[PDB]
């Protein structure tokens, strides 16, 4: 029930997506690991423990390296996990760009547009992506051979990103409707910069009526009533969460400088 157009705007997607999306990781590679003002530390001491993880590396070979990240004594430690976690948003940024550029509606924007779209919308994708990863049942992001898993249930539920997570996978979406989300999310008109309002706002429309005409038309039953409404209550939410994050991630630049290039650039750090 889709029109030749909405058709064709999802293939464009599905294709930017498949050919970007290392859906097994595996040319993440060179990453860092882990070694083998009082009221700023405070604050980043609170940010840093809102999300546990144990990290563990399965070998080509058969071998497992795990990670078990420090208790949190007052001290560097909680900074152990930082590098790697730079190494891989940064990783992920890239898939994120590569996406983008290889969309014609992207592409046809001014470049200034362009760069600042994706500063807008780079985290909100990576954790698009990162959703389809995510195992619900055991608290873990399966990214090829490395895993990331929630350390001991509904109080990290508290955490606003792990709310999201959770909630966004018990959708069950379809391939189709996680990258409608990502153009949603990427092509939004208020981003701090943008000057096409006009065309950004009237792409996000189609994509969201093309989003729309999609569920109508593929999912009938009585569980998926209101589904778009559920998604786009979402995106909102993973908007909140973006700006939230942006705050973390800045506070902890401002006393423990980790951020790569690309999350500088990303995020408007100057290097002076
Ligand atoms: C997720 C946190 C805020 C966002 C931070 C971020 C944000 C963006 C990014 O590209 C990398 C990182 C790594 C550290 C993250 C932080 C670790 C704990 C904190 O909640
Ligand atoms: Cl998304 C995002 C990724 Cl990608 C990183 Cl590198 C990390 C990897 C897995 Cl654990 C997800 Cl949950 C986290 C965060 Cl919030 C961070 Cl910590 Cl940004």
């Amino acid at each position: 029930g889709l029109t030749e157009e909405q058709r064709m705007m999802i293939r464009e997607l599905m294709d930017a997506q498949m050919k970007t999306f290392d859906t097994t990781f595996s040319h993440f590679k060179n990453f860092r690991l882990p070694g083998v003002e009082a009221a700023k530390w405070s604050q980043v001491r609170k940010d840093l423990c809102s999300l546990k993880v144990s990290l563990q590396l399965r070998g080509e070979d058969g071998s497992v390296w795990n990670y078990k990240p420090p208790a949190d004594s007052g001290g560097k430690e909680i900074f152990s996990l930082l590098p790697h976690m730079a190494d891989m948003s940064t990783y992920m940024f890239k898939g994120i760009i590569s996406f983008a550029k290889v969309i014609s509606y992207f592409r046809d924007l001014p470049i200034e547009d362009q760069i600042s779209l994706l500063k807008g919308a780079a985290f909100e994708l990576c954790q698009l992506r990162f959703n389809t990863v995510f195992n619900a049942e055991t608290g873990t992001w399966e990214c090829g051979r490395l895993s990331y898993c929630l350390e001991d249930f509904q109080q990290l539920l508290l955490e606003p990103m792990l709310k999201f997570h959770y909630m966004l996978k018990k959708l069950q979406l379809h391939e189709e409707e996680y990258v409608l989300m990502q153009a949603i999310s990427l092509f939004s008109p208020d981003r701090p910069g943008v000057l096409q309002h006009r065309v950004v706002d009237q792409l996000q429309e189609q994509f969201a009526i093309t989003l729309k005409s999609y569920i109508e038309c593929n999912r009938p039953q009585p569980a998926h009533r209101f589904l778009f409404l559920k998604i786009m209550a979402m995106l909102t939410e993973l908007r909140s969460i973006n700006a939230q994050h942006t705050q973390r991630l800045l506070r902890i630049q401002d006393i423990h400088p980790f951020a790569t290039p690309l999350m500088q650039e990303l995020f408007g750090i100057t290097g002076s």
